[PDB]
C-alpha cells in the first residue's frame, strides 16, 4: 500500500513543479513514466531539475523560516550516488567548505540517497555539522548542555573529548546494514569560527566568547513528491539573535548573561533594572559586529524582517498563499519592532517541506 | 428562545461558583429560584456574592492576561443601580479615585447594570476611562493616533480639545433611551501623571514624556452565567513594557524610538547597531524608574513572569486547568528571558471571562 501514497504525493508535486517551471505540457508523460517506475520498482528517482527546485519550494514552505525570500537562490549538491562511509564523509566536509566560502556562506543543501522502503541509506546522528560538546558529571558543567546526550553517545564510540567548552563534535553518522555509526573528527582547517568582541567595551574579550560560522542544520528530513530524504543537511547564514538571544544567553544553553552584566559594568541585582534586556542587547551588538568584522556572514533580525516582508509581498505578487509560523518568526529580541509581530500568518503545511525526525540516539 | 441558553449558563456558572465558595448544599434551592424566575422575568439577578466571584472568575479565566496570580483579591464595585447620568459619572469618578488610591493602585471592577434583552442600559464609549487624545488633519499629527477615531466623535458633541499631545478625553457614554451620549471632562485632581525620566541620562527628561498613573479599560464585555454586563470598567496596574514597547514606541503610537536614541547619545542609521533595541531597553528603565520615583504602582516584565508562574502553580495544585494566549503573555521586551517563551498554553475559552464588543462609533 506504500505506492498508493507516493502515486499521489507525486502527481501533486510534478504537476505544481514543472507549472512554476514551465514545463506544464511535459507533465503528462512523466506522470506515466512515474506510474510505471513505481508499478515496477515500488519507488520512483527525480530528475536533477525536479530534486534541487523541490528542495527550492521545501525553504519556501517552511513556516517557520524568516530567511525565505531567498529560497530560489539555494546551492542544491546532489549527492543520490553516494555508497560508502568515505564518500559521505568526504561529501559533508565538502558541503562545509563549499557553504562556508571563505565567510561568504552560500544557502547550501547537500542531499543525500532516500529511504527506500523506509529504510534509511545514511543516517546522520548530528543535530549540526558544526557544534560544540556538552558535559554534566558531578555537578560540573562544560560545554553546550544542548549537546550533552549526543556527547555521552559519541563518547561511548571511542571518542573523547578535550573538555573545553568548545570542543568540536565529531561527524558521526550510520550506513545501512552496519550497526554502529562511524565518527571522524571535522578538520580544523574547514571550520571558520568568530570571536565574541564589543566595539566599544574592550572588556567584553574577557568573557572569551567564541562561535562557529555556519549553521548546518543536519538532522532533519527533505520530504519531496512522496520520496523521503532524511539526510540533507542544509545550511543558510545566521541570525544573529540565534547566537546572542538563545545559544549564548539561554539559562539551558551558555547561560552567559550575568558575565555580560558585569563586563559592561551594570549591577545584575534588580528586576527593574532591566539588567537583563541591557545585557542581552549588548551581547547581541557584540554578536554582529564580531561576524561582521571577520568577514562572516550574518543578519540582524531587523533587516531579516525587512527581507521577510519582501518574500510577503513576492508571494502575494506571484498569487502563492503565504504560510508561517508566527511563534517561530518573530524573534526573541525586540519583537514588537518588527512588522511580523504586527500581523497573523495561516500556519498551514504545504509541501515539500522539511520535517522532524526521531533522533538514533538518546 | 434567549431563556434556554440562559439557563444553561447559569447552571454552569452557579454549581462552580457555589463549589469554589464552599456553598455546594445551596446550589439545588438557588437554581430552582433562577428557574423561576427566568420563566417569569425572562431573566435573573446575581447576588452580590456570585456577582463578586463571577468577576475574579473571568479574570482568572483570561488567557492574555500575566496579571492574574492576584484574581482573588479584585476589589469589586457593585453599581447595578445605577439610573442616571450624574450616577454613571459620579461612579465613573470614584473608580477613578478609588482605583488610584493615591498610586497604591487597588485592582478595581465597577459592574453597571447588565443588557437587559441584549438592550444596554449604559455604553460606555470610552476605551479606557483615562486615555489621550488624537488628531490627524493636513498632514499633521498630534497626540495618541489610537484615539483619533474616539477624539472625533468626541469634537461632533460640542468637546473641544487644546491639541496638546496629552489632552484627557472626556468620560463619553450614552443612556439607554438617550440618543446622543453626554461627555463630562475628568476632574484634573483624579488623574495621576508620570513624567518620563531616565535614572542616569538627566537629557531624558527633554522629550517631555509622560503616561496616565492607571489603566482602567472600560469597553470589554464582563459575562457571568449567561448575564452580559457591558459596561463593566477594570484596571490593574501597568507593565511597563506596555508604556515603553507599545505605548511610546510604536510607530502608530507615539513613535518615540529616534527621540530616545537622540538624547541617550548613540547613531539611529544602522540596523546592525540595535540601536532600536538599545532605545527600547532605555525607554522601559525610564518607565520603571519614573512610576516607582513618583509612588505609582508598576511592575516590570520579569517579575510579572515569575509571578505568573506562580499562577500556573497554584492553578495546578488547585486542580484547575490553567488556559493562555502565547501570542499574548509573552512580553514584547527581552521575551525569551521569561519562562513563558519557552513553555506552551492551552488558549482554550472558558466562563466567566472577558470579552471584546463593537464600538458605538466610527
Ligand atoms: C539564508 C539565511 C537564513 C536565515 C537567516 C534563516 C533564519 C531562520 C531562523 C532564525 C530560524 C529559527 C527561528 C526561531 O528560532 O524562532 C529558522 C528556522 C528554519 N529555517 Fe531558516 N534561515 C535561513 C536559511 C534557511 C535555509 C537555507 C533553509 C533550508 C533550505 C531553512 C529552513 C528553515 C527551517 C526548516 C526552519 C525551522 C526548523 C525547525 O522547525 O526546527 N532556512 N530560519
Ligand atoms: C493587577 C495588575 C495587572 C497586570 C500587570 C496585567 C497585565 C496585562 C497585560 C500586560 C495585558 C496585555 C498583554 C499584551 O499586550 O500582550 C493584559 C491583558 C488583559 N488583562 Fe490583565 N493585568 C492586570 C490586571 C487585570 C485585571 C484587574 C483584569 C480584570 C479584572 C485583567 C484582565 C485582562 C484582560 C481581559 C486582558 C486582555 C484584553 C484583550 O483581549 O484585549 N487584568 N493584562
Ligand atoms: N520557545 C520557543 C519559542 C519559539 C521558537 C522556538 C524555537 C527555538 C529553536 C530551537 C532549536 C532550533 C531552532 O532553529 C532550528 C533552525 C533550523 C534551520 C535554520 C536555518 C538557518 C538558520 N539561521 N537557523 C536555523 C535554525 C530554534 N522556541
Ligand atoms: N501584535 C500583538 C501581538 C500580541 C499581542 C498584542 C496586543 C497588544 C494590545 C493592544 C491593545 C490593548 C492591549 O491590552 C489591552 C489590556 C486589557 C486589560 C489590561 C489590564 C491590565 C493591564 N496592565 N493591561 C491591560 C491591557 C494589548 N498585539
Ligand atoms: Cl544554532
Ligand atoms: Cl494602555
Amino acid at each position: 500500500e506504500e505506492k498508493e501514497i507516493l502515486w499521489n504525493e507525486a502527481k501533486a508535486f510534478i504537476a505544481a513543479c514543472y507549472q512554476e517551471l514551465g514545463k506544464a505540457a511535459e507533465v503528462k508523460d512523466r506522470l506515466a513514466d512515474i506510474k510505471s517506475e513505481i508499478d515496477l520498482t515500488g519507488s520512483y528517482v527525480h530528475t536533477k531539475e525536479e530534486l534541487e527546485h523541490g528542495a527550492k519550494m521545501a525553504w519556501r514552505n517552511s513556516n517557520r523560516c524568516i530567511g525565505r525570500l531567498f529560497w530560489n537562490s539555494l546551492n542544491v549538491i546532489d549527492r543520490r550516488d553516494v555508497r560508502t562511509k568515505e564518500e559521505v564523509r568526504d561529501a559533508l566536509f565538502h558541503h562545509i567548505e563549499t557553504a562556508t566560502n571563505n565567510g561568504k556562506i552560500r544557502p547550501t543543501i547537500t542531499i543525500f540517497p532516500p529511504e527506500e522502503k523506509g529504510e534509511k541509506q545514511v543516517e546522520i546522528w548530528n543535530h549540526q555539522l558544526i557544534r560544540y560538546a556538552g558535559y554534566e558529571s558531578d555537578g560540573e558543567r562544560i560545554g553546550d548542555p544542548a549537546s550533552c546526550s549526543l556527547t555521552a553517545a559519541c563518547e561511548e564510540l571511542g571518542w573523547r573529548g578535550e573538555r573545553t567548552d568548545f570542543d568540536l563534535l565529531p561527524l558521526i553518522f550510520r550506513m545501512k546494514g552496519d550497526e554502529q555509526p562511524v565518527w571522524y573528527e571535522l578538520p580544523r582547517s574547514l571550520v571558520i569560527e568568530v570571536p565574541i568582541t564589543h566595539p566599544d567595551i574592550e572588556a567584553f574579550s574577557d568573557l572569551e566568547l567564541k562561535w562557529y560560522g555556519v549553521p548546518i542544520i543536519s538532522d532533519m528530513k527533505l520530504e519531496v513528491g512522496g520520496i523521503h530524504y532524511n539526510a540533507a543537511p542544509f545550511n543558510g547564514w545566521y541570525m544573529g539573535t540565534e547566537i546572542g538571544a538563545r545559544n549564548l544567553a539561554d539559562e539551558k544553553r551558555y547561560d552567559k548573561l550575568k558575565k555580560v552584566a558585569s563586563v559592561i559594568g551594570i549591577a545584575a541585582d534588580y528586576n527593574t533594572d532591566l539588567w537583563k534586556d541591557q545585557a542581552l542587547v549588548e551581547l547581541n551588538k557584540a554578536v554582529l559586529h564580531s561576524y561582521k568584522k571577520q568577514g562572516v556572514s550574518i543578519v540582524d533580525h531587523h533587516t531579516a524582517a525587512s527581507q521577510f516582508k519582501r518574500f510577503e509581498e513576492q508571494a502575494e505578487e506571484a498569487g502563492r498563499k503565504l504560510t508561517g509560523d508566527w511563534t517561530w518568526l518573530i524573534p526573541p529580541i525586540s519583537p514588537a519592532a518588527t512588522h511580523i509581530f504586527h500581523r497573523s500568518y495561516d500556519n498551514s503545511i504545504v509541501k515539500p517541506n522539511y520535517f522532524y525526525q526521531d533522533k538514533p540516539y538518546e
